């Protein structure tokens, strides 16, 4: 299961220069900073840090790309779409010590925006309503808060769940860990 780590971050930093330098550098700083905080500081500060960057959207369906991002990607490019921050927020939050069990990176219908939208979920418990962090909202609000999302399937580097688990199975998603090894 591929990891970040502010040692593999500050490295990454130094091969690249200007902007792009600067922001693998407030990564790692970020993953340092938020180590041993309450989670709801880890869950608000990993959610608005990434929620700074470019959103990118098809210019034809205005929704998501096909490719997914790896963080280094999304870090490299300056952004991404929904999915992608949800991926970096998932990777950046195990980092800093989230139990990846709590964390489902969540594929969901916008039943206001009539398109598929990817949010990142937190479970306090598995049996728990879940906190919903997206690139479309500031806030961190519980699902019940957010009946404008209506979840399909949610997934890690563990597992794959459908909405009513071998991630891998998510071809995109397996080739996306392999990238980051």
């Amino acid at each position: 299961a591929p990891l970040i780590s502010v040692e593999k971050i500050q490295k990454l930093a130094q091969s690249y220069q200007g902007d792009t330098r600067k922001r693998f550098t407030a990564w790692g700083n970020l993953i340092d900073s938020l180590k041993k905080k309450p989670v709801k500081i880890q869950l608000e500060k990993v959610n608005s840090f990434f929620n700074q960057f470019n959103y990118e959207t098809d210019p034809i369906t205005g929704a998501s790309d096909d490719y997914w991002k790896s963080p280094v990607e999304f870090i490299v490019d300056g952004g991404g779409d929904c999915e992608d921050f949800a991926i970096i927020k998932y990777f950046t939050l195990v980092a800093v010590g989230v139990p990846s069990d709590q964390l489902r990176i969540t594929y969901a219908a916008s039943l206001t925006l009539n398109q598929a939208h990817m949010v990142l979920s937190f479970y306090p418990t598995p049996e728990s309503e879940p906190l919903i962090l997206d690139s479309l909202e500031s806030k961190i609000l519980k699902a019940s808060a957010r009946p404008d999302l209506k979840p399909v399937y949610s997934f890690n580097a563990e597992g794959l769940w459908l909405a009513k688990g071998d991630s891998k199975s998510l071809g995109k998603w397996d080739a996306l860990m392999k990238r980051m090894e």
